[PDB]
């Protein structure tokens, strides 16, 4: 008896429209809606029951911590039904893994949650939009995937939505990991490689079902010549805790540490990041001295997975101790 | 006999000190003079004739427009002098990438330059930094260097100052291109397997001759929930061009478009880059209208890369059209 | 105005079926005739004027050398006219490699040509043959691609045919370089980061047009507890050369060294290749003493690469010394 | 208090020795003793009480089944050992992962194992072997290693010994795996990012304490114009199993199938491999129909990796749909 599944559809290039058929690059996100996605890929109906649901329709650049809060709700309510065994979530590619993590940290369930996008809009010719949404919706009704965590399955991958990330500009291999794809989806099936090491959905100490607004974080880049002033306006404007996007090991320019120094002194937290992405990690206490400023170190993620891990953090604690903990297990 | 090769010394982990053998990863940079450097090499002696020079001694995080243009203004120098062959500058590997690319694009000589650090300090077990040294000496005497712009000499590689950036943190293979090395270099010997096609050295219209100020070109970060502050501070403090450090394909939240509208018309050079930095590269006109909006899109080029290309090319013009050019070109 | 450019079908999945659209990976190649692929592909005329020949209609892992010579014969043939500008040959993936390499090395001729495949068959969803087939034309096309060597466009990506290597299985961006991607492709334009550095095409001592056969040439392959059983068998049913596909750096077992010390004694040239093929290259002397066994070094060639330098080679040469400087210029 | 850590020395290039200190590519294997290794690393009693045993002294290119049960069969006495905590086997790279797969099927044990190298002799600038046989200890000496099957430890991570690989020449990068590190070890520490989802160790159906000799298992190469002459041979020769090293996905020349057919009906295993070695993998009944020949596919697996686990598996069955759900399992 077939799975169950629910396609949320947010936007998104899978769901664009360009000029031509050659225009595989250069189209209008957000185009169509649910039903016209699901149309077009009439072999969803041999692997599972599927339906859908319009939850946004938006260019996933232009997000707001509002929508990952609608998103996040309606998932849960989902996940709560006895009349769903699966969840897809079809969305933009520039925030895909930002809401792949968020999902990954707030949704208490073991029922499979997929975010899906493309690099090519439908209407190009070799689009990748509909084997993804087929392969979404296969992953979505396999027994394997119960307990695995939020998943992206691009690329015939199936990555994990924790520390995925959009690495290749146009290319359909745009989504990687430092630490690998878990598995591969092919011909409807999956074949798993690897499983998750961090905490995720139902180990998870946070619930989407408590958090009614999420706090401000902002991130800053470093490089030559940098000054504090990015930091000091965001903070000026806002930001609970800062994403310090540094060179290196999240090194911090000599200009940059007094306000930094500052701003923690304020109540803002400090979180040290890199913009060097494809492998290691940000180490306590190398580059800077965390333990004497009260500063925090992103581990291995990238300044914008930084941001989301945050701002859940920030629901439930100030304790830069518990903040480090946290982005030790996570 | 042996070529005639020059050692700047500007600081960096190749220059740093750990605690014990095992500190690897926490050390304090640019603490050993460039005699110091030359003495732990005592083997350059049977490839090259090396003379030491310290330019400055810092944590490459923390350098400034003016220590490049120092920098660059002595490698002209030495580049002018038939005693020199080639030159080797010893970097903090933090922003390594930034001075390579400045090189490239402002030193009109043939004779090779190599810029080269170290991700363990010399005090550590399998400290990397003495067989790269060696290795940039080589590449730095060695003919078949003549004409091929700026290299980059870690991991047994000869790297492209262009487009090599630091991309893998802690381990020695840290510096990646996503056009691949272009040669490599063992035993002294060179292997070339790629050569350049943007320009660089003596064919670019650039010339640190008659550079003696860099326009302020700052960096804002793109990110889920994203808002027009940053862009909008760094500009009131002194920014003539902003690079958007972009979701996916350079692109712009629509609550920030505005504000970079606003920004153009008030002079300020609007620059799409992207934090997606393992391949591909950014269309233009493909996310934003760049025609309509006089924008400029940096191609494949990072964040700082692309901070680096505008700071040296608005030296010469502020036509966004030329610009784009000049990001088509180098 | 526009380009005059040859298609040359040789069959593959490019030209599959499978049973359904979700069939992605279990398929027949080589199915459809030239006229019908090229009309699925309507929009090629917006790019150039293309006619369509089929040469063979095979699954490439079952290429003799005599398919070889047949279509190097013809793709000569076509160089020679003054009504073609560009020439695309449509292949199976398993040695499109091989045939590209072949055709880099013995076509004399300054006209682009590009060999082109797919992962999946076009029958499938998300078919990636239709854009590589457009790309494969827009390149074959464009006076960028004049004197660079043959080309292989999958992936949006401009690849050598001397170097790249069908590397990741099912997936479409299967094909990688060592030494990376030269170019992409996208929306019809040519984007060029790399230029070639081993000979090619126009500067090739080898030419189609003095070649009427080719030598025999097999592998072999090293792993623990290996025999010389291979070896010897390989040479007592003709091979003239063997490729030693080593462990490592072209390592050889002490079990197999006086075989191919036996063997080079009679006549049979010894190729040390690896199967350590994502980096690096094999060094002379460095595993074995090259120089006392009169053996050859691949270079950073893999077996199957190394297999078609070698036959293309004793075309001209079986002096061991002037094979080496082949492998080192190839 | 410290964990008690034994050192078995194999040879390798850890153990090596060249002529100067530039000679970090040409040198003589297995030339220092445990004693030496273990003396030119005095941190080590920082993190473990250490002693070391000479099980062998060879270049791994040359390692026999023989050499592989002596060192499993000793492997598992000391696993035995209420004094000995964990396992560390330094190791020449060629055959490193074949060893390492080898002991992660047939040691029943949660102790840790590692086996480590280098791709720089002890003798050279900027050696890797120091830390690498730190790093080692640590791992081995670490609870989180506990459980987590054989695991190799350069390059600061932690690789899975089933799926890891020699695949980069030269560098110190060389081990790579398709499904990514596992972790990385840094300054003493281990850090998890991912975790095995293949069976290993306490949870594999084999014993190393059962087996007395290995079945003989060949390898034969795929490439254009291939003949059924070596995968005779192999056979005549006493191959039990042959691995078929394919094009593509394990893909078969029509010119070999007909001989593998013959050689099944004669008793003789044909496992279908691919020289494909950077991800996917070979799907059953793709490319050729294994039920119908009663063959079987390598999944991920390498050549020299399906070798290992062929000849292991066959020391339980002959029955071939066992074979395929070992190389579904394992």
């Amino acid at each position: 008896k077939l799975a169950n599944v629910v396609i949320l559809a947010t936007g998104g290039t899978i769901a664009g429209a360009g000029a031509s058929a050659a225009n595989s690059a250069t189209y209008q996100a957000a185009k169509l809606g649910v039903d016209k996605l699901i149309a077009g890929v009439p072999e969803l109906a041999d692997i599972a029951n599927v339906r859908g649901e319009q939850v946004m329709q938006i260019a996933s650049e232009s997000i707001s911590n509002d929508d990952l809060l609608k998103l996040g709700k309606r998932v849960a309510e989902l996940a709560e039904s006895k009349d769903v065994d699966g969840i897809v979530i079809t969305h933009g590619t520039d925030t895909l893994e930002e809401t792949a993590f968020f999902l990954n940290l707030v949704e208490k369930t073991d029922k499979p949650i997929v975010v899906v996008g493309s690099m090519r809009p439908g209407t190009a010719m070799s689009a990748d939009g509909m084997l993804n949404l087929y392969n979404a919706v296969a992953v979505a009704s396999d027994k394997q995937s119960r307990g695995k965590g939020v998943l992206v399955t691009m690329n015939d991958e199936i990555q994990s939505g924790r520390d995925v990330s959009m690495a290749v500009n146009i290319k359909t291999e745009a989504f990687k990991s430092a630490w690998g794809p878990m598995g591969m989806v092919v011909e409807g099936k999956s074949y798993w490689f690897r499983l998750p090491a961090k905490r995720h959905t139902v180990n998870s100490e946070f619930d989407i079902k408590q958090i009614s607004s999420l706090p401000q974080v902002d991130i800053a880049y470093g490089y030559g010549n940098v000054t504090d002033t990015a930091y000091k306006a965001l903070a000026q404007n806002g930001a609970k805790a800062l994403i310090h996007a540094g060179t290196g090991n999240g090194s911090v320019s000599s200009r940059v540490v007094p306000a930094l120094q500052e701003l923690r002194k304020n109540g803002v937290q400090i979180i040290r990041s890199s913009h060097v992405n494809q492998g290691g990690f940000v180490l306590r206490n190398a580059e800077q001295p965390d333990d004497k400023n009260d500063w925090v170190v992103a581990h291995d993620l990238n300044p914008q997975k930084a941001r989301i891990l945050a701002m859940v953090a920030m629901t439930k604690t100030q304790d830069s101790k518990e903040l480090q903990r946290i982005f030790w297990e996570y």
